């Protein structure tokens, strides 16, 4: 059921936002601030940026079909974290972390 499986993605989204992860999660909660320092060169590298809070609003407009959807967008986060930063980069190592919970949380629905 495409109903079940997207009240299971806000769900998912609900314990990444928890205090649980708040740690590691915290840079994901909210878009990428273009303006501040070091980020003037985001918008060329990063063509579509995506941010928890703008999943969460997705979800709650209905903007997702099925759960490949909002996977999808939650992945594009990740790959836009691994994309733009440094390998070695604090927030690959919490981008990483927080996938981590959103893999085996996607995987086991
Ligand atoms: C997704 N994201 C997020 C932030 C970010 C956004 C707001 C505040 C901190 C951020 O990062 C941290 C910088 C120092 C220590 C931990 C995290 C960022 C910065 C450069 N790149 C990114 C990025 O890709």
């Amino acid at each position: 059921s495409h109903m079940e499986q997207l009240k299971c993605c806000s769900g998912i989204l609900k314990e990444m936002f928890a205090k649980k992860h708040a740690a590691y999660a915290w840079p994901f909660y909210k878009p990428v601030d273009v303006e501040a320092l070091g980020l003037h060169d985001y918008c060329d590298i990063i063509k579509h940026p995506m941010d928890m809070s703008t999943i969460k609003s997705k979800l709650e407009a209905r903007e997702y079909r099925d759960a490949q959807e909002f996977g999808a967008d939650v992945r594009l986060m990740f790959s836009n974290c691994y994309k733009y930063n440094p390998p070695d980069h604090e927030v690959v190592a919490m981008a990483r972390k927080l996938q981590d919970v959103f893999e085996m949380r996607f995987a086991k629905m």
